[PDB]
């Protein structure tokens, strides 16, 4: 699959990500934190150090959109899961649209624009679909492994172990 070794394209054990919109059902701020997060352990298991906007393009630049937009996997409306995005290279390089059709949130589910952002975050480098439980891998947003030591896939482990070339 996609991922590894020496990372992908972009070579630095320091990268970005910026929400190009922000759905405003939760706060932008919070579906930010809800990325930003994501970011966090992900900065953890790789020797990568994710951050918003540097300069120019990002890793993984996030959007918001749904509501049939016509693209992934779309439009499911409130509830359910929701980036709709592309690969590392595919998209606008690690693109992610967050079901804005959502009312952002956490009911233990319901939909958290912070799981789907890891999605996105892991879909873009590489470490992209797998089945296993701890995983970002994992299916759905009730995300087992919580993101405070996220301790992603098994995919992640053959993916974020390439991340980390540097
Ligand atoms: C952890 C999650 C954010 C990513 C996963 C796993 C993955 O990589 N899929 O490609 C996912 O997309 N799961 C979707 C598959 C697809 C819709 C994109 C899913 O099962 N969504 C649940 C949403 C859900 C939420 C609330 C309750 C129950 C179910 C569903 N539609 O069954
Ligand atoms: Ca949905
Ligand atoms: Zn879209
Ligand atoms: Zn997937």
């Amino acid at each position: 699959f996609r991922t590894f070794p020496g990372i992908p394209k972009w070579r630095k054990t320091h990268l970005t990500y910026r929400i190009v919109n922000y759905t405003p059902d939760l706060p932008k701020d919070a579906v930010d934190s809800a990325v930003e997060k994501a970011l966090k352990v992900w900065e953890e298991v790789t020797p990568l150090t994710f951050s918003r906007l540097y300069e120019g393009e990002a890793d993984i630049m996030i959007s918001f959109a749904v509501r049939e937009h016509g693209d992934f996997y779309p439009f499911d409306g409130p509830g359910n899961v929701l980036a709709h995005a592309y690969a590392p290279g595919p998209g606008i390089n690690g693109d992610a649209h967050f079901d804005d059709d959502e009312q952002w949130t956490k009911d233990t589910t319901g939909t958290n624009l912070f799981l789907v952002a890891a999605h996105e975050i892991g879909h873009s480098l590489g470490l992209f679909h797998s089945a296993n439980t701890e995983a970002l891998m994992y299916p759905l947003y009730h995300s087992l492994t919580d993101l405070t030591r996220f301790r992603l896939s098994q995919d992640d482990i053959n993916g974020i172990q390439s991340l980390y070339g540097p």
